[PDB]
């Protein structure tokens, strides 16, 4: 409520449901991630424990949009500054962590687009809904830097190592349909229906058991938290990455628009 | 056999082909078990070990079904006594860990239905053979309880994370023919075909190699161990659930049979 | 290199492609391992780390197959004597570390047969890209036998637990589109095209960020080496067994092409 | 802080030294904790994060005692209802991972006694300094129940499983002096030197390097994150058994001062 | 039992105190373990588990000694035939696993020596109460093969990875009194109160609380459960070194009494 | 021999005893490491499984002294490139790993100083005998960054979490007579009489069975194995802090041999 918006400039709050507290979240094109934004999506966990009614929580990008991720000022500041580096280390950990700790179940409303931290974040849920032509990319290889902020936590136990290697190494893109098949999301559904799938899944959830799907979510998510050690020495080597060669070419490249050349 | 069945009151023992144990059980509707059969079902593995000759087990339920969990009468029997819920825990614990420490392959020939305790058992074994149209539930959250009987230790690393909430939080049933394509079951035949299809897959591994098939289930099961914590909790977790209002409203809803209003 | 070749007969060294080694190895029928080939398959890892200029290493055997797996004479070997047994026991290991822990990315084009050792090299692989009618099969339980040389360390992440008992235990053969469903590999192709499929693949690699790469490779490789243990005794367990009645029965019975009577 | 002492009754804070926030907790007899004391301690770590200049925070109790752990009255609470139970379940997990994952090293002062949920605050600070006479003991099986609110997570890793099993089985106390030796904690000196001491070590860490300190914590600390299912399922365990015949004559015999008689 | 005593040669059955079984087991010369004896200290613990009444199991050695390990004939036994290594590779295992699974705490009055299997029995005790006396060693070394039989199982946790290093590398001898001071057992004291005081910890337990005990000391054994696969390849590993020459060596210089000219 | 001392400047190689290979080497005052020797450390072990007769490794700087660490100049180098950064990350991890994975028994014979990557090779090696004198110390919090380059894979596992953490934060050394006593290295002798006992013990090993050692070596290891990830994180997590403010202070106070004041 009034409390918190304050707090996270870029996120709306609302009851679209009863028990459903849906969190919409405004960046720049497609989303994109300012410092700001990648901060309040990585802290507001902490406090909406304090937030008393949530049975659920719904993830949803403002303009039918979910997210491209850490936005060209984000990547900038932390190549700039130690400080900034690794106060983006730990938000990117708490990204991921913020969902899978919190006590409610969390639904993501993916819509058109999920890459870098936007696919995190979406992957960090319980429950995401796709679309069948929504874009999912991890992106990182593309950029110059290790895949470090969810895909080493999370892709193996989603869609096997195979697919994860393939996709992760390549920097090859998923529909959402594709996504669905290989198991790296519930479900993937008309576009157009993104948003109401996503709704209708998470009127269910608060219509659930309240403590029987906290432990439950709690149990199956100490799966994750077994490979913790795992997942942050990828964010450590993605960061350490930053003030590498291949970041700059990767960021130059994307400017000019033209093909990285890596050393 | 002799001794067995006196013992076991609810289990038939034979030998449809040589070197297959086949286990014929019978609870109530459904196969539903009273407590009785739950006590049967998961000691019956250690007193197996004595039994000679035996290369594979087959698991059936009597009456072309196999069986959806726990009977009422062993429900409010666990929720009535601190003794009976314990002893109950330690019978679940067995349930899944007996079939995963017997030496010998298991097949399970999965008729129609396998919910709750029932499909734990099915999950069990190391091959289950389901029908196109049979239906797959967990279905602990419709009760109002935690799914500790198996889930945690075993749809992980047969579905991913993904479908693994998808299903389990939202009590979604699969049908054999849906649980075999995401990686649940092995195999998913016609629904007339379940048993001789079973039956078939239980005489081929009894004609494969005793101590090489011993060697490799063990050496694989030593994954499922791995998370053995993992599953203990959930279970631990979902026993803590009976003393709780939300059993009380889903057991009450279905005996009931109307939708739960969980507080 | 020339100093490559000559210190690991079987082995062809080219670079059919920019950054790209491409190493091709030459066994006997289907290219089975003879105990050169094995030996120099798992070790040639440990000197490729040696070579300037690599940035992605493509495997291939040569003939248009990749490999059958250990010779007849290999497995006779090993039975022979204790001192050959434990040679191949840690070169068995090898083979699949080897890879595992090469810094850049490996890409198998895996023709028309991959068993036993050759399933374990295109398994171990980071991308392996098979042909629809590519024929994979551990093949361990048919020789008499536990599945030890691989299946324990990359199956269970690979297609889950029930889908690794079901063809590991009963030693039923997938085919390359099947094993791309399943989520054993990345890509299932025209067999005409795989080796070009291939080596494009390898080729993007080669073209992307090194470091990121490694690091990307390494963090992901780790879930593999958080279950060493398992697989090294699933390996012990094996070699264990090549002193057993199965294995003379199950080499026996291959050799006079009759089907296995296992005691 | 003011906002902080308000939420937190029981608790006191203060700056003793440049950087160093102290901690006084105040409870009943020998600072036993009653519900809103034991949840103070188990939740303040959270809102700790927002105080800036934090370099190490010293817990010490008031009236030169740590803690007897929970009070009569808690435990009677927890025992009245299933929502208190659950409630003091998360609190339990809270107040030794609080410590644990709180950024900056916590200092405590363990003077004369630390049973109980006293000795887990006591073994999750980072350093605790005991004097040579302060009386540690974990308790739980005198009481009647599990040792599961900290003993499986921290003992292990601290005197190995010898020492860990004699003392926690047989609930035979510790002297400091004796504690220190077996490695339970870091100093043990003069009783009337704790405080003192206590201060020392926390201000010469707050003049230590900042992030250092926080990652080589953080790091240190994924050895016990590892283990967090284990000491989660010794923690529901114990409060599976609150229910239990042996916790009733637990209480009552202490309560009546006379030996308990177990059935 | 008189039903025990019948299937079990080698193992007498009694009640010393209230709730305390009484397990006394006869070899040969300082109780070395034939083959049924090693066997039967192996597979007891299954049956155990039928017997009411038992609160704590007390193990002793006949004739005032514990046991020096497994007999030349168990030795020669093994080496002979595969069944039989593979048999008693399945016995060694129980050995370590039996106690630690057994429900009820498990007590060893381990007097004047205790080398080998006779060391693996005394440390999968809850509890080893040793004479200040008492010689404890592992051996394999000394004859020649790995410590595979419970060293790396529990030695870790015991006394850290130094100290394991040390004694299992060089075959160094320990003393009751410096085992106890390096956290190897929890009690060392005179060599003629062993059996008494050892009686006296088992009575203290029997009169404990039989849940939480039962509960504590299946928690605290996850510890040892997580590395199990260490365990059984440490274990493989031995055996696979049954067939080499470097136990050839040191079973001809043990029965010959000299020093071993390992090859 | 030849052509090892002729690849490896700064280190001398020798055999004192049969089948022990005696390696000394040389850095800066008291054995600082420049560049050059810290690779070589790192790097040598791979060679050295190819030289034929090593029964055991044992490692002494030259000078009578083993090790301070890294040099001034080395830790310059990182700071100044990304590039040396990354590729003395690697090397870090190599120093530790390599005497782990070398399958021959390594001991160190550690005279007056092990600090920093000193007491990183002194502890990867299997057995360490130290001088009652010897100064041991991680040293990193005094340098202003994480303890990354061993302390977090080895201390846990030697001395306990308690012990560790508080030398580890407090940068408070150990003597050689403490260290042993705590459990951190095998023994403390008279510091005249380090490299005659480091050399009695070598031989003794080489006198043992290879095989068996090699084995047990191995099983044992996978302790620290299993916790890769854990010390990966916080080498790097060292390593980013190698661009921080903290670290510059260190250097700086360091140099100008003053208290550091860190910000």
């Amino acid at each position: 409520l009034a409390s918190l918006e304050a707090r996270y400039p870029g996120l709306a709050f609302a009851w679209p449901r009863p028990g459903v507290l849906e969190i919409t979240f405004r960046g720049e094109k497609l989303n994109a991630m300012p410092p700001a934004l990648h901060r309040g999506l990585a802290r507001v966990w902490r406090d909406l424990e304090a937030v008393e009614g949530v049975r659920a929580v719904l993830l949803r990008g403002e303009g039918g949009v979910f997210s491209a991720g850490g936005s060209f000022g984000l990547i900038e500041e932390m190549r700039a500054s130690h400080e900034a580096l690794l106060r983006v280390f730990w938000e990117a950990r708490d990204l991921v962590l913020g969902p899978l700790n919190f006590p409610r179940p969390v639904v993501a409303a993916v819509e058109k687009v999920a890459v870098g931290a936007g696919l995190a974040l979406a992957l960090a849920a319980d429950i995401a809904v796709v679309g069948k032509g929504t874009r999912l990319l991890d992106g990182h290889l593309r950029l110059g830097v290790a895949a470090g902020d969810h895909a080493v936590l999370l892709w193996p136990l989603l869609v096997g190592m195979a697919k994860a290697k393939y996709h992760l190494l390549l920097n090859e893109p998923l529909t959402g349909e594709e996504a669905e098949r290989l198991g790296l999301v519930a479900l993937a559904v008309e576009d157009e229906k993104v948003y109401e799938k996503a709704l209708e899944v998470a009127e269910r959830l608060a219509q659930g058991p309240k403590e029987a799907l906290h432990h439950t979510k709690h149990a199956l998510n100490h799966w994750y938290r077994s490979f913790l050690p795992h997942f942050e020495l990828s964010l450590a080597l993605e960061f350490l990455g930053f003030s590498g060669k291949e970041l700059e070419e990767g960021l130059k490249a994307l400017k000019e628009k033209r093909p990285p050349e890596f050393p």
